[PDB]
């Protein structure tokens, strides 16, 4: 099958309406991939320990947050990961879906590898390189259907496939965490100089050691140029994702109080009846009156989260994740889990930009009703008295354990049986799409890194690597390795299907839509999604869930 | 399928007579094509701005007509366009059809690509080049069936395939217009020096930006050496094209006036009855008499067109097209839309000719009854008096708005409900054959650039390009691109079918036929269509619609 | 008076790479498309200005 | 949005722009291929170039 293609390139997004507002979005994605031989032929147990006593080391006082120490199993295999919005839709698609649909769900996933080509490189004189075809050479493929091997979402480290169809990409090298004891003590710059920082890493433990190899756990297919490989279709079992945001906060839940009379002019206000004589209910029985702020609501929309909370286990210190909610007027970023990420040119960064530094963006939850304005928050002693003297009210300013900047809001946890909140927004195009659930008896109500969590087993990971291309001289009992310089290219097609539903339209007023404009320096300027004079592209994160929706 | 051909070369024109004068002309065309890799791997938004203050720039006073500024989307794809008479018939065929047929219509179109070959180039020492086969390499093909992408008739810029079967050709690179604001002010050489010329180009607009990619809109087929690709048959839906010209002008419509007596000798004239006593009708009731010139005719054959009218939109100034009619005795070229075009050696120019300059030819409408002799035209004030004093008649000489060379005929529009005219002539071999209709609610009664306009959807455009042939070292996060030097060759066969009808023959006198002769320096000298001592060819535009036909 | 007017309409295709121009509303004071124009006043005064249409561009040839 | 100036095959640029701020140039008017309806001048230009039809038109006002 040498001179015949084994597949079809297709990167078009097709919409099929079944009627009644239901839509079958079928996203085809194809890319040309490049795979080079592994630097090492075997599996390595690598360790990373940044315990320098200067700069961003862990030995310098107060540098816990900079910790990067861990151990990993480095494998000669590579992973083909397309789990990221940017791989399947072009900007316009995302816009169209966000502006017209109100619901979206995963349906099925399929992939195939085809048109494999393997080449060898040899030298010449002047020295120039020459490229030849190794027709008989092959490429190894493996598919972990049952997810035996460690799950490693490439989207988390901007290592998925490129978001540009006409540009080539490459698979990310496979590696996974290995257990290793890790202890690091807490210190501050103010902390005494004589104080010694404990920075330790231990030996591999029997109770937690897990070394897996692709060779020993999965069946492997060999692909020569005339071969091709298919995964067959996988069926998703996940919950629908709302494509709208909520705005009603506790202050907007239920029957608004009855105004006494209609405003007298277009600029006037209206007044309610006296607090003392108004009907209603409160949960503070020390005061005989009702007020929008004291009034009993059905439940609590949103909640206070501990920030910037760091916890520690055998592995080391780590920042506890927080539910991405609205950052409010006050713009309390860390308190409401805003997410900031850095990515490469393959995933959005302007191709024109130069320097090692990646592009960075901070994602602020679309929803406006579940965030928390730490500044304006406060707790009043009871029996409650209004107004309260400084000794019967704890607020932002007040300091905990005599620390100027540590306020109660930093360690306050408001989560409770009455807490209700929306689901994290999907992030085009850098966002991860689906995720494997944690194998623990008691699971989390959601994940921060992805909108769709597989209730059952998630689609299996696709692994590839070049077959060792040996030379004429080879000795097994020698650690020395000689291999012919080889590399390969091949195409990848994937088919992701969604089930989506068109939105209803009942408000009298026009609704907020995701648009583009011509105003210079505007975030939504058309010029950002067009090519430059030399073809440089730029794909910034797009808004989503533009349309508002009743919460109650 | 390495060592086996995947198609057949065929460039013969076959005539099948079904009887009753109906003919099925099946034109087979085949060419060997050459495709090199694109200079750039991606899509570019290129701009052209000739705003120099010297020479043919737009900044120099009175140089509007020289404007070339515009913006375009440059793509790494190439287009295979065979939409031009020269691709399907050899001179003799065209002659035979023009001399014997009276009607011609498009029936069906089919095409295929086959016998693909891809080669790589490497260096050597002395340095010489070496060519090798990349058996596993492939070529990309895409067919836009629904005409989603911008229609770009290659015939308009002499970029279709070559008109010589035994000579190789290459596809034209694909590119399309992109919206960009453009303003240019009007000035004349006489115009004051201090006067400043406004020459502006704006930023991409949100309301009119359309960036398409082949990858995202069409399914793409990969062709390795042993593969081949077919379009299947497309059926045309167009109106028939008359292969005759008309000669009757308003002066020859209807009952000629009755002569009083037959001429007395072979050199004598005959006379009609006195104007004052002749029967008939006119539309000028100030004079009591009829005359061939005043006499009422059924309708108006031909009409006055504004020339050389330039109009302006956001895009810029442009020459308004005009219906190609007869240029009359007076030879008023621009007033009757004569078409002049410049073409290369691949499309007619004498191969022997040397210099960058292309060959140029001016096409004068075959029809002799719808043109306008601006010089002899005139308007008479009414009530009409004959003869008219200089103040009651506007003629050529008179100047508009005190401008010596601007005469009324320059801005006069005679088009009206009574206007009737023939269809533009087909032009062998440089002429375009069919054309896509404009997607506007109210369409034009015809196109100037083509005789056949598709009532429905036109045949889709055929796109090709080489697959990026990567090297051993590749980095995605780098803007740097390294590719192996590659190029390819492949054959293209096309089958175009026409339905034509043999002409009737009723005149007593022999009729005008398209012939060839031996008279030196004659436009129709046989020597022009023969090869030179070293094989240099020359294919000049051939006459068409030689036979005259009754108009009424 | 009750009236019933029926239309037959077709959903649009989406093929451009770049996001397309949409008719939107905003919060910028004194903007022609400010939300406040389509809401009632404190005493119920309404205001309905002409809305844009045919926002999406389309190939002509 | 396409006006007479944006109808058909754009002229072929000689080379791709050298930088993100540069322009590209076409081949000399005198040597460029194409067609016009003004046969007094031996050259083609976006403004003189023959288009299929006339989009829009002048109205008496
Ligand atoms: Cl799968
Ligand atoms: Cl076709
Ligand atoms: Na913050
Ligand atoms: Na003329």
């Amino acid at each position: 099958g040498i001179g015949v293609s084994t597949g079809t390139y297709d990167n078009q997004t097709t919409y099929k309406f079944l009627g009644d507002g239901w839509v079958e979005i079928t996203a085809h994605a194809s890319r040309l991939l490049h795979l080079g031989m592994p630097p090492s032929e075997n599996y390595c147990r690598v360790t990373v320990h940044n315990n320098q006593t200067t700069g961003h080391g862990t030995k310098v006082k107060g540098n816990m947050a900079y910790d990067d120490t861990h151990q990993q199993i480095w494998t000669p295999w590579s992973l083909v990961d397309a789990n990221a919005w940017g791989v399947w839709f072009q900007p316009s698609d995302w816009q169209f879906i966000q502006n017209s649909m109100e619901s979206l769900n995963l349906d099925s996933l399929s992939q195939e590898l085809f048109n494999v080509v393997v080449k060898t490189v040899t030298e010449q004189q002047g020295a120039i390189k020459v490229y030849n075809n190794d027709l008989t050479a092959c490429m190894m493929v493996a598919l972990d259907s049952n997810n035996i091997l460690p799950y490693t979402p490439a989207a988390q480290t901007s290592e998925t496939l490129g978001f540009y169809p006409w540009k080539p990409t490459a698979p990310a090298p496979y590696r996974y965490y290995f257990f290793m004891p890790r202890q690091l003590s807490v210190t501050s710059s103010n902390s005494a100089e004589g104080t010694q920082i404990t920075d330790t890493i231990g030996e591999p433990q029997a109770l937690n050691s897990q070394f897996f190899t692709i060779e020993n756990t999965l069946p492997i297919t060999l692909l020569r140029t005339g071969d091709e490989f298919t995964t067959g279709t996988y069926i998703f079992n996940t919950d629908p994702l709302k494509l709208t945001h909520t705005w009603q906060t506790n202050r907007h839940l239920g029957m608004p109080p009855r105004i006494t009379d209609l405003p007298t002019s277009d600029t006037a206000t209206a007044s309610l009846t006296a607090n003392g004589d108004r009907f209603g209910s409160t949960q503070t029985q020390n005061v005989n009156y009702v007020t929008e702020a004291l009034r009993t609501r059905p439940a609590q929309i949103g909640f206070m989260q501990p920030h910037d909370n760091f916890e520690a286990n055998r592995g080391g210190p780590f920042k506890v994740p927080v539910v991405p909610l609205d950052i409010t007027a006050g713009e309390d970023h860390d308190a409401n889990g805003a997410i900031r990420f850095n990515y490469g040119k393959q995933h959005g960064e302007d191709w024109a930009k130069q320097g090692a530094a990646p592009e960075r963006y901070t994602w602020d939850a679309i929803d406006s009703a579940a965030g928390r304005d730490t500044a304006r928050c406060f707790v009043q002693s009871a029996p409650i008295s209004i107004p309260p003297n400084q000794n019967q009210i704890l607020q932002r300013e007040d300091a905990i354990a005599g620390r100027t900047n540590m306020h109660y809001t930093n360690v306050f946890n408001s989560y409770g049986p009455l807490s209700a909140f929306p689901h994290p927004d999907p992030i085009y195009p850098n966002g991860q799409i689906w995720d494997k659930e944690l194998d623990l008896e008691h699971k989390p109500r959601l994940h921060v890194t992805a909108p769709f969590v597989c209730k059952n087993n998630p689609p299996g990971q696709l692994f590839v690597r070049l077959g060792p291309n040996l030379t004429d001289q080879f000795d097994p009992n020698s650690t020395t390795v000689s291999r012919i310089v080889t590399y390969s290219t091949f195409y990848w097609k994937g088919i992701l299907k969604f089930k989506a539903k068109l939105r209803p339209n009942l408000t009298w007023n026009p609704v907020y839509q995701a648009t583009t404009d011509s105003v210079a320096n505007s975030y939504m300027n058309v010029k950002k999604w067009l090519p430059s004079a030399t073809g440089n592209m730029h794909s910034d994160p797009l808004i989503c869930r533009p349309v508002p929706h009743m919460t109650y």
